[PDB]
């Protein structure tokens, strides 16, 4: 039975099904100094969060990282695709979930409805009459998708029932679409007034959402990251915010999780989230068996399910 | 020019145009002992919420009532025929803005997004880990609209791009579409999981939503009202979230607003909204514009724009 790593924290399926073809070895953290010797036979590992190179240069017989998640920017992909080593990621399994929280938190950004809820809760409906009437709506709005990949095509579907006009970014077009393509990310921004980030976090989409393209924005602004929070420059949204450059946001992921500048918490016109796009069961469940199944695809027949671009590799042993 | 009296709270949208043709004649509530001899020459009434009917009766020159609103319950519409007078409500001008609420809590309810929200704001992040993964999502449903009007075939385009399954019933099929029909409420319960409900608030329709219709729903059952709260009955739906008859619900309108059940508040699997469907500024303000417009066509030309169905009726001066 081949030897597969699981280091720190993963949804318990993982751990359920890893014993149909492997053997286990658990360690409490990502981190190098808890690798002992009778683990340098290890020959795979499944791993939610960050695995630092040291971890990962532990392993001699290292031939695949199993990523739980469709982002893989906690693999570096460069050091491992250089060591022969393939990286599987969780795509397409999250990909409708995904997309239905980004429009949950696009429209709980606009519409105030956790705040509306709280009015209720604590029986100001009662005491002092109705919630105010949200200064933001989603109609007549125009929206501009930075990405359209997997997630990015599944939020314009859902936008295009919404009757709002939809624009996208990306560094190539994709024709067959009735979408209207923006060569540059502050062009979309200046034509639209709703932002909706959805690209991976890497070296080229480090904070493209920057001070110009908010200003680009505009006064009517609203920006939603469901994407990687490196993307946005975290120090210009809350400028931003607090001049009334933009006019909302929503957020579920951050510079630096789980830390939220306090800033960020004091805006009436913000929405918050702990990451949760994918979290539910079901889809969690769904994650945690794709996580198994390339590891068991790779072990049994030489070919992972969903191998990264970075690494179209093929089993030597 | 023709006196126009406005009983308790409207959105000052209302009080601002009426003078464009109207003197306007203010009392506190909708209450007849606030009618004093010298408002007995009033020929309108523009009012938000309920008009009771010796209110109603106070004013011997009444031609016209104004609802602010879709649904005009609040109204004895059979005692205005009756007396030969016209009803006019606020269709179309938030039918899109209510149907985008309903989505918003569809999904609060599914993936408990506002309790996210509320763990992030509390600290929890932070030394508590992530919030927990919701039991409930979207995906794999099967959503049954009771109502299939302006407002429901609202509901159901945007629901078409969620990739989910829609059924629906109403008195008389709509044809044209491809939507499953069914013709009983207990029956479409039984083939969904997910019911929406979005008819008005009538003799037909009162608690129509019953233990029965619940049982039906069944163990991964949703309910989401956005219609009327007359239409659930409220302790047969506390009795059925008790006892784990139905999986969740998500509520913006009550039997007895602003007072919801203490029952209703304790269930962590329960989103609930101060009765806020349409109440963005955007499409209030095209409320508040529609009560006015209908007053002015009729004191103009004799004809309302937008008449209910039991008085469609035509000015004698
Ligand atoms: N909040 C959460 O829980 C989740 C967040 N994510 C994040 O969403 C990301 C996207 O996922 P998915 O849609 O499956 O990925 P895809 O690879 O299918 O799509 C990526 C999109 O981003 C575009 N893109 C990439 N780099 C740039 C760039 N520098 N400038 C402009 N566009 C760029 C791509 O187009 P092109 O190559 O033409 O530029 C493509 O349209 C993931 O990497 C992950 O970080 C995903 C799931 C969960
Ligand atoms: N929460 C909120 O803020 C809002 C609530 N509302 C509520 O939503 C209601 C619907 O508005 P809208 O869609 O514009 O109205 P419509 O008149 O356009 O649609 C009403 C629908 O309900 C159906 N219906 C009526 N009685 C029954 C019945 N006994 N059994 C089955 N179906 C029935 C109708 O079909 P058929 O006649 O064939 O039965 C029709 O499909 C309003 O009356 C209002 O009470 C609307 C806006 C705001
Ligand atoms: O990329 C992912 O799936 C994530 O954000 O966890
Ligand atoms: O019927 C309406 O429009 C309402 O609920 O106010
Ligand atoms: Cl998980
Ligand atoms: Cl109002
Ligand atoms: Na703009
Ligand atoms: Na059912």
């Amino acid at each position: 039975r081949p030897r597969i790593l699981v280091p720190g924290k993963i949804n318990p399926r993982v751990l359920e099904r890893l014993p149909e073809m492997f053997e286990t070895v658990r360690i409490e953290r990502a981190d190098a100094a808890l690798v002992t010797a009778d683990m340098r036979d290890v020959s795979g590992i499944a791993v939610s969060g960050k695995l630092p190179v040291p971890l990962m240069d532990a392993f001699p017989s290292l031939e695949i990282v199993a990523n739980f998640g469709v982002g893989y920017d906690g693999v570096d992909v460069s050091r491992a695709a250089a060591r022969g080593i393939v990286v599987t990621n969780t795509p397409d399994v999250l990909t409708e979930e995904v997309a239905d929280t980004a429009i949950g938190l696009l429209l709980n950004t606009l519409r105030l409805l956790p705040q509306a809820e709280q009015w209720l809760r604590q029986g100001r409906w009662v005491r002092e009459g109705a919630f105010p009437l949200s200064p933001l709506s989603l109609r007549g709005r125009t929206v501009g998708l930075f990405g359209l990949g997997r997630i990015g095509l599944a939020i314009a579907r859902r936008l295009e029932a919404f009757g709002v006009s939809i624009a996208y970014h990306t560094r190539t077009p994709r024709e067959g679409l009735g979408f209207t393509y923006h060569p540059t990310l502050v062009g979309m921004a200046e034509a639209v007034d709703t932002l909706i980030v959805i690209v991976p976090g890497t070296a080229s989409t480090l904070k493209a959402v920057n001070a110009d393209v908010l200003s680009a924005l505009g006064p009517k602004g609203v920006l939603i990251n469901v994407g990687r929070g490196s993307t946005v420059d975290e120090a210009a949204l809350v400028t931003a915010l607090q001049n009334g450059t933009i006019a909302g946001a929503g957020l579920d992921v951050f510079e630096n999780e789980p830390n939220v500048p306090e800033a960020l918490l004091s805006f009436p016109n913000v929405s918050l989230l702990p990451h949760v796009a994918s979290a539910s069961v079901v889809t969690r469940n769904a994650m945690s068996d794709l996580v198994v199944d390339n590891l068991k695809a790779w072990f049994s027949t030489g070919e992972a399910l969903t191998p990264v671009a970075e690494t179209p590799f093929r089993r030597r042993a």
